[PDB]
C-alpha cells in the first residue's frame, strides 16, 4: 500500500476493481438451484447426518459418508447403510437427515494467515429420510449403482438384485425439503502487499 | 461354484481360505486407537455435524466440511469457521460436536451388486466444542495453519495473527470424549463366480 512504501521510504475496500458482470452477486458465496442441483449430479459420494438418541437421552448427530445418487423427477436421494445407533431421536417412520456433497480443491497459501483457504463447492441438502421396501428399494439400489459406476448395468453386468440381497440392505429416500448452495473456487488467496511475498515454492 | 459348473454341464463361508495373521480380528471392520490417531494425524479436511434449533423447534444437524487439526497432547481438535444458525439446540458454553475424517479410495466393481463399494478409512469423534479467545485461538490457528501448509511458519511467511483477525474469527477446540475407526480397502470387491466375469474394461 502507498501508506507502507511510504513509510518504508521515509481504503483498499472501496476502490476500483474489476467485476465480470457473469459472476453471481448472491451475498455469503450463494449459489442458483440450478447450480446445486448440477453439483448433485455429478457427485459420487456425500456424507449423511441423522441423530440418535445417546447415554444422557439427547439427540446427537452420526456422520456418515456413503455414495449417493441425486433423482431430480422424484425430488431425492437414495444411498444405502447399514450403520444404525440404538434409537434414533426421532417420532414416526421417517426421520430428519441432512446431507452434504462438496467438491474439494487446493489448500490456498498466502502471506496473511487469515485468508488462508482451500477451493470448494458445497451442497448442504434438508429432509426426511425413509427406508424402502421391495421394488422400490431394487430400483433405487439400480439407479445408485449404475450411477456411481457409469457403463454398469444391473441384470447384465452383474447378475440382478435378489430378494435376499434387499433382505440384507437398508435402502433410503431422502427426501428434500431445502437446500443450500455455497462455491468459493479462486485461483488465489488474497495476500498481503505490506509483507513479503509468497516465494515461488508456494505459489509456482 | 460347483452346483452351478455341474447344472450348466448337464458354502463357499465354511471353506478353506488364506488369512494374514496380522490383520486386525476386529468386527465389523474396526481399528485401533492408534490407527484412529495416525489417520487424524494425516488429514487435513474433516466434517463436523452440530445441532441448531430448527423452525419446529427440534434439533437439527449442520455439516460443515472445514481445515482441521488434531492436537494429540491437549486432547482436541481443532478449526475455524463462521458458520452459524439461529440458536444452538443446546445448553451451555459448548456444544456437543461429531467430526468426520475419511480417506476414500477408488469404487470397485463387481458383477455381484451388492458387493459394489468404495475404498475408505474413517474416523468418527465425539466431543464439546467450545470457542477459543486471544491467546488460546491465535495458538490454535497457528497450529492449524502449520498442519494443513507444511512449510508455512505464522509471523515469517505471513504477517502475524492480529487482534482484528481474531475478532472476525470463530476458533474452536472440540475436545474429545469417544471415536470410532473403521477400514475397508481391499482391491477388489468380491465377485460373484456364477455370473459372467467382469471384463477388463472394469478391472484392467
Ligand atoms: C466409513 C465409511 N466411509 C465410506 C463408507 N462407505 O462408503 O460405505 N463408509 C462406511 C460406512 O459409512
Ligand atoms: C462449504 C465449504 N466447503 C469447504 C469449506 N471450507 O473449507 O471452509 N466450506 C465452507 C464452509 O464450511
Amino acid at each position: 500500500s502507498y501508506y507502507h512504501h511510504h513509510h518504508h521510504h521515509l481504503s483498499d475496500f472501496y476502490d476500483p476493481r474489476e467485476r465480470d458482470p457473469s459472476v453471481s452477486r448472491r451475498p455469503q458465496n450463494r449459489q442458483s438451484d440450478e447450480w446445486i442441483r448440477e453439483l448433485l449430479l455429478r457427485g459420487t459420494i456425500a456424507r449423511v447426518a441423522t441423530l440418535w438418541q445417546g447415554e444422557d437421552g439427547a439427540a446427537f448427530p452420526f456422520i456418515t459418508p456413503l455414495a449417493y445418487a441425486y433423482r431430480p423427477e422424484q425430488g431425492d436421494l437414495v444411498y444405502h447403510t447399514n450403520v444404525v445407533g440404538r434409537l434414533r431421536a426421532n417420532a414416526g417412520q421417517g426421520h430428519p437427515a441432512t446431507l452434504e456433497v462438496s467438491e474439494i480443491g487446493q489448500f490456498l497459501p498466502s502471506n496473511s494467515p487469515l485468508e488462508l483457504s482451500v477451493q470448494y463447492r458445497s451442497v448442504m441438502v434438508f429432509g426426511t429420510a425413509r427406508v424402502l421396501a421391495g421394488e422400490d428399494a431394487r430400483a433405487a439400489l439400480t439407479t445408485l449403482s449404475e450411477r456411481v459406476f457409469p457403463g454398469l448395468k444391473v441384470g447384465e453386468t452383474t447378475r440382478p438384485i435378489s430378494e435376499d440381497d434387499l433382505k440384507r440392505t437398508s435402502v433410503y429416500s431422502l427426501s428434500i425439503d431445502r437446500w443450500s448452495g455455497k462455491e468459493n473456487w479462486a485461483e488465489q488467496a488474497i495476500q498481503e502487499e505490506d509483507w513479503p511475498a509468497l516465494g515461488p515454492e508456494w505459489l509456482g
